[PDB]
């Protein structure tokens, strides 16, 4: 059956992880010929490419999904995809094809449109994503539940967060097509919003969950 999985790490946090995500990738490419990920951008989840990336993985056959998108030029230290491409996308020989981001260079709404186009056309259903989490309890950029709960696989939000700019992000509907929701987090500030969601806290976080396993990576 489906459930939540917590481990509490003291000590060599990143290279646990990895280890975690490269075993459930490679048992993901024993099962089926392509794979599509989700990742979420931050100071968490970016380490733990940056060795990804180093990993010998047939990556023509893993695709790439950001999770959210902050609404500014690609090239903006701010962008999540920017960030994601210096770790990952331009480390790693991934084929161009098989990366997929949110094109900031068009109209908000027109950005999302045709990022949904893109999710739907590369896949029904995604085998993993790899997420972090605000000291708030925010997934991805849903800060309001409204905006987790939008009747579409891909919103768009006012200016929000920090930097607090508008966003574009996969709903609740989308991430919860995934069938393994990692959840990458550390510190006494997250592991408080853990604690809340633990006890049916009706934080962004706690909507997010993988069709067979979600589990959460948690430096204490």
């Amino acid at each position: 059956m489906e459930k939540t999985v917590i481990y509490l790490l003291e000590d060599g946090y990143v290279d646990f992880v990895v280890e975690k995500i490269r075993t459930k990738m490679e048992k993901l490419l024993e099962e089926k010929d392509k794979i599509f990920v989700v990742l979420a951008g931050g100071r968490t989840p970016l380490p733990v490419y940056e060795k990804l990336a180093e990993q010998k993985f047939p990556w023509n056959r893993i695709h790439f999904f950001l999770s959210d998108e902050r609404y500014v030029p690609l090239d903006s230290d701010q962008s999540n995809f920017r960030n994601i491409n210096e770790v990952l996308f331009s480390r790693a020989k991934i084929p161009s094809g098989n990366v997929h981001y949110v094109d900031t260079s068009l109209p908000i709404e027109k950005a999302c449109e045709k990022y949904e186009r893109e999710i739907r056309s590369a896949t029904d259903q995604f085998d993993l994503a790899i997420l972090g989490m605000g000291p708030d309890g925010h997934v991805a950029s849903i800060f309001d539940l409204e905006t987790g709960n939008k009747d579409n696989l891909v919103t768009f939000t006012d200016p929000s967060g920090d930097p607090k700019v508008p966003r574009v992000t996969l709903t609740f509907r989308a991430l919860n097509t995934s069938l393994y929701v990692l959840f990458l987090i550390r510190g006494k500030e997250k592991i408080n919003r853990l604690t809340e969601i633990l006890k049916d806290t009706p934080l962004p976080a706690y909507f997010v969950r993988g069709k067979e396993k979600t589990v959460w990576f948690v430096g204490k």
